[PDB]
């Protein structure tokens, strides 16, 4: 959906097009009016006569002068206008999409789509680029006939510092990291990288300029510029950006034969840039282009992964700022809304379903205690994956990290259909089920497990006519590597009253028959 904002950008844009095209008319007729005067000048060096063709010079002099100035303050205005439309498109609206890749990166909605900018950045390039053919023209023009006071001489100086500014500040914003440092067996995650392993990443301009075909080269590195770990990038490190039709004509530079290796704080909270570097000669300009990923944690084993992951969703989650390589020596804090939007995400990202309102809610009480509204709550990095919970030898994401495997894994099925109520208090849990018919369940996962456990909590009546709520020690993914929790739920038998094997599970809550439920699977 085109935003206000982008429409009224669209309109400006070619507004600066109207403009650009104005003006070329203008300076054909500049240049026509300055060959006649200049002929006419150099010619015919009743002798009264040569008196009328000198008032014929003047007039045509002063009418050069009067299109000089308006043609040098019209491009003024025009400079004025592209500087605001620049820095609406540059500061305000890439700035968005760089928002919506930190966003993406994590799990986010992924509107990240380059070819509106792209369209942009180039309408932009191309109507600055008749404009600093104009400003050439009228240093041409002047060399050739000027006088005292002339327009040209007095204002084309500064005319051309801000087209060339404008130039080059547009070119420099337009090189941007298209695709962000990720390993291809781990797509899922980004800017995690292991040493050894090939990694890939992608670069754009979005100056659609087809001049620029197959002559920049792009050069790729790692810690350009205490105690830090320093690395280098092995493989192909120079890539000669060119258009492609399956980019549709823009110009780009995959990498994909990239390694980290070690040169001759914590490892999960160090981050490192990956820097891409070009040199752009267009038209007599030299603009070196510099552009940086966001920031990457480089791990030596994949058991390291879980840890690095939650550095990467903690920077993406809590700054905009693309280079704070700093940003754990002093973590900043997050609300519960910011990081249930990041753990929901966790989950939309690797399945059809993500945390519903329920499980959200169950997931703030573990990490803040009991409370009704968690909106004015704060998450520190020591609450969510720094340090352990509280009572228990393991961190919150690592608990977290081993269920969203669980689910990706082993229960896909059962969770993309919602047969999975997942997070569920032990208190919540005994009050839904009180009211429920005996022998109605509910699939939630394992609290006391590390590596990541699930259970099913069934409600039935004793000889008292007592309400009595039991769970199932915990299946491990061992378990789940054999049978499936379906096959495990219509399996699973108890030893009744009257000693013989019966099912305690009948209904699926609310009251869905276990067997339309779980058949399906078994
Ligand atoms: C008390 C009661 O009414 N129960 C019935 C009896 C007991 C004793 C046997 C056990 C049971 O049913 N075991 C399962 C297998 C479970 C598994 N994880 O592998 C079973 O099917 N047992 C069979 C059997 C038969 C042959 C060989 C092996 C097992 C069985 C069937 C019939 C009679 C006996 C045994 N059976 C049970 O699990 C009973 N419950 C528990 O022992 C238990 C529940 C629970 C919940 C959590 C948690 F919620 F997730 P958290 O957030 O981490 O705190 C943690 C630890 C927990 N332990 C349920």
């Amino acid at each position: 959906v085109v935003t206000e904002k982008q429409q009224m950008l669209e309109q400006h844009l070619q507004d600066v097009r109207k403009r650009v095209q104005d003006l070329e008319q203008k300076m054909k007729v500049v240049e026509n009016l300055q060959d006649d005067f200049d002929f006419n000048y150099k010619t015919l060096k009743n002798q009264s006569v040569t008196r009328q063709k000198m008032q014929q010079l003047e007039q045509m002099l002063t009418a050069l002068d009067q299109m000089r100035r308006s043609i040098v303050s019209e491009l003024a205005g025009l400079l004025s206008a592209m500087e605001y439309v620049q820095k609406t498109l540059t500061d305000e609206e890439l700035a968005d999409w760089k928002r919506r890749q930190q966003i993406a990166c994590i799990g986010g909605p992924p509107n990240i789509c380059l070819d509106r900018l792209e369209n942009w950045i180039t309408s932009l390039a191309e109507s600055q680029l008749q404009t600093r053919q104009q400003i050439k023209k009228l240093e041409e023009l002047q060399q050739k006939v000027s006088y005292k006071g002339d327009p040209i001489v007095q204002h084309r100086p500064m005319l051309e510092e801000r087209i060339v500014e404008l130039f080059r500040n547009l070119m420099k914003s337009a090189f941007v990291v298209e695709r962000q440092p990720c390993m291809p067996m781990h797509p899922d995650r980004p800017l995690v990288i292991k040493t050894g392993v090939q990694f890939t990443t992608k670069v754009r301009l979005l100056v659609k300029f087809p001049e620029l075909n197959y002559q920049l080269k792009i050069k790729v590195c790692i810690d350009k510029d205490r105690g830090s770990r320093k690395f280098n990038i092995l493989g192909t490190n120079t890539k000669v950006m060119n258009m492609e039709e399956s980019n549709n004509g823009s110009l780009s530079a995959e990498f994909k034969h990239l390694t980290l290796r070690e040169q001759r704080l914590i490892v999960t909270e160090e981050l490192h840039l990956i820097t891409f570097e070009t040199e752009v000669y267009h038209q007599g300009l030299k603009i070196d282009l510099e552009t940086h990923s966001l920031p990457v944690v480089v791990i030596s084993n994949i058991c390291q992964m879980p840890n690095a992951w939650a550095s990467i969703l903690w920077y993406n989650m809590l700054t905009n700022n693309p280079k704070n390589v700093n940003f754990f020596t002093k973590p900043p804090i997050g609300t519960w809304d910011q990081v249930a939007e990041v753990l929901s995400w966790q989950f939309s990202s690797t399945t059809k379903r993500g945390l519903s309102i329920e499980q959200l809610t169950t997931l703030a009480e573990k990490l803040l205690g009991p409370g009704v509204n968690y909106s004015g709550c704060q998450i520190t990095w020591a609450k969510f994956c720094k340090e352990n919970m509280a009572g228990k030898g393991f961190s919150f994401w690592v608990w977290l990290d081993n269920i969203i495997d669980l689910v990706k894994k082993y229960i896909l099925a059962l969770w993309n259909e919602g047969y999975i109520m997942g997070f569920i208090s032990k208190e919540r849990e005994r009050a839904i089920l009180s009211t429920k018919p005996p022998g109605t369940f509910l699939l939630r996962f394992s609290e006391s497990s590390k590596e990541g456990g699930v259970t099913f909590t069934w409600v039935e009546k004793d000889i008292s006519g007592k309400t009595q709520i039991q769970s199932v020690e915990p299946y491990t993914k061992q378990q789940l590597n054999n049978m499936s929790f379906a096959e495990i739920i219509m399996g699973y038998k108890i030893m009744d009253a009257t000693n013989i094997l019966v099912s305690p599970l009948v209904y699926l809550y609310p009251d869905i028959p276990k067997e339309e439920a779980f058949g399906k699977y078994c």
